[PDB]
């Protein structure tokens, strides 16, 4: 569960809430500065405040470690003492929230939508006065149950009384309700709202800016993180840990890149994951360490890629992001058992195109050319104002990937390789799909974002980026 997460709390509310609800270990995390995030904790009779910020590359903590999502940062220190502080801080009881807001069912102040979107067992909830309301499609036809609230609790006018929506909703979720006549009132799935048609994006796009929808779209997709802590066992590995740019930040087992290139002890590992929306697949990795380019060489071999996406300077705010793993133009370069040359290089105005070169040693019939595409321009922390460049960007990476016959995944990576990684490959498969089947096609821009959050850590990172996603694919079907 994400309980411990409360999107509508002040620091007092948080202070008070910890105060007479909670006990010493008992802990919270909130939203802000906003685009900032607060972890409130409980120690020795008093609220301890930290510092969670993220400009679009990582949730970093304050004291603590850079994570990919709030779900894992949780996860860590609830499962790692001592190493939140020079005093120790633990996270012990999750203080929960009942607010519905960030929940995919709850709608608030709101049956033409489940009869128009609905299926069996699609359901939602609504505000009635005071009171709320419990609406399933079944087949086929629509019920209403009414939800009382009455001393701070829910019911649906006998039995148990819940402290939440949530308690009452989950209940009813695992024991349904049978009508008299024996209609189960299933409750399967929420009732989809996120899902539009292509050519409706500029409607709601101006639906999702009133006071920001935008906000609570993307928060209800942050709840959902909670499903995603897949196992990231072999990035833990003694001999692994240093081929991580930020050691809590790994990649999921299930959908790692093995390298199977093998110098004969533990050489299988890098820090990257296959994305599938093999041509029309990624694979979403971190920037380059000294110690891991001839593993980058390796992978881009051995998985037949032909295009690389970089995201990010080399440097950013004097600090490196990825190191310089290609020569310089018109030089040769050897990395381990790898063949790199740098044919030439082309100047565009957001980003600058590297041909490479890519053989292995000893073997001059596997060479390939590698065409590097490195996006300069993106500002140090949030998104481009405009879109315009990025989809131009898109535009030509896409071209060149379709006329390379049988080219293996597209190589995206910026620095940790989650949030400007997502972004990019987020907006690439959603504008793929109007490609494909044209303006009269249906987008669901969470499920998009939630189907990359299963293959890696933390794709898309922030309200920025989210609000930006919808923008571009807004400009996509406008130049359309
Ligand atoms: C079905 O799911 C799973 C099955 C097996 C293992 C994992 C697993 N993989 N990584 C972690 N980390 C993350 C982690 C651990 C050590 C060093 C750095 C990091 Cl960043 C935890 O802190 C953790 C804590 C509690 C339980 C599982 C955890 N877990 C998993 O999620
Ligand atoms: C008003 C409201 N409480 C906030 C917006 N809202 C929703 C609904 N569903 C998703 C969704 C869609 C597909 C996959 C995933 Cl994982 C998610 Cl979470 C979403 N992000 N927001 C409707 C309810």
């Amino acid at each position: 569960s994400r309980r411990w997460f409360h999107p509508n709390i002040t620091g007092v509310e948080a202070e008070n809430l910890l105060l007479t609800r909670g006990v010493d270990g008992s802990f919270l995390a909130r939203p802000s500065n906003p685009g900032d995030f607060t972890l409130s904790v409980r120690r020795n009779g008093a609220v301890t405040h930290i510092k969670i910020q993220n400009t679009g590359d990582y949730y970093d903590l304050y004291g603590g470690e850079k994570f990919a999502t709030l779900a894992e940062l949780v996860q860590y220190y609830m499962e790692h003492h001592g190493q939140l502080k020079g005093d120790v801080i633990e996270l012990k009881y999750p203080l929960n929230c009942a607010d519905p807001t960030s929940e995919r069912w709850f709608h608030g102040h709101l049956e033409k939508l489940l009869t128009e979107k609905g299926k069996h067992g699609s359901f939602l909830v609504r505000e009635s006065p005071g009171d709320f309301v419990l609406s399933v499609r079944t087949g086929s036809k629509v019920t209403h149950v009414m939800i009382r609230c009455q001393e701070l609790k829910y019911d649906v006018g006998g039995g148990e009384r819940f402290d939440s929506l949530t308690d009452l909703v989950e209940h009813y979720k695992k024991n349904p309700m049978v009508e008299t006549l024996g209609t189960v009132l299933q409750l399967k799935q929420p009732l989809n709202t996120t899902r539009i048609n292509a050519a409706e994006i500029e409607s709601r796009v101006r639906e999702l800016s009133k006071l920001q929808g935008f906000w609570e779209e993307f928060e209800t997709l942050q709840q959902q993180e909670c499903k995603l802590l897949y196992s990231r066992k072999e990035g833990q590995r003694q001999e692994n840990k240093n081929k991580n740019r930020y050691k809590n930040i790994l990649p999921f087992d299930h959908t790692r890149v093995v390298l199977h290139d093998g110098d004969p002890p533990v050489s299988d590992y890098i820090n990257a994951n296959i994305i599938m929306p093999p041509k029309k697949s990624y694979i979403a990795t971190q920037g380059c360490l000294q110690n891991t380019v001839n593993d980058f060489w390796r992978m881009v071999f051995q998985e037949n890629s032909r295009v690389i996406v970089m995201t990010t300077k080399e440097v950013e705010r004097g600090k490196s992001k990825c190191v310089k793993y290609w020569p310089d133009e018109y030089a040769l370069k050897e990395y381990g058992v790898m063949r790199v040359r740098n044919v030439k290089e082309s100047a565009a105005h957001d980003y600058t195109l590297r041909e490479l070169k890519l053989s292995k040693v000893g073997q001059g019939n596997t060479e390939r050319t590698v065409w590097q595409y490195h996006f300069r321009t993106w500002p140090d922390h949030g998104v481009p104002s405009d879109p315009g460049g990025v989809l131009d960007f898109l535009e030509e990476v896409h071209h060149k990937q379709e006329s390379i016959m049988d080219a293996g995944p597209v190589v995206v990576h910026c620095s940790a390789g989650i949030g400007r990684t997502g972004t990019f490959i987020v907006i690439d498969i959603l504008i793929d799909i109007i490609r494909e089947k044209g303006v009269d096609c249906d987008i669901d821009v969470p499920k998009t974002i939630q189907m990359v959050r299963s293959q890696r850590s933390g794709m898309v990172q922030t309200e920025a980026q989210y609000r930006f996603i919808y923008m571009a694919v807004q400009h996509y079907i406008e130049t359309l």
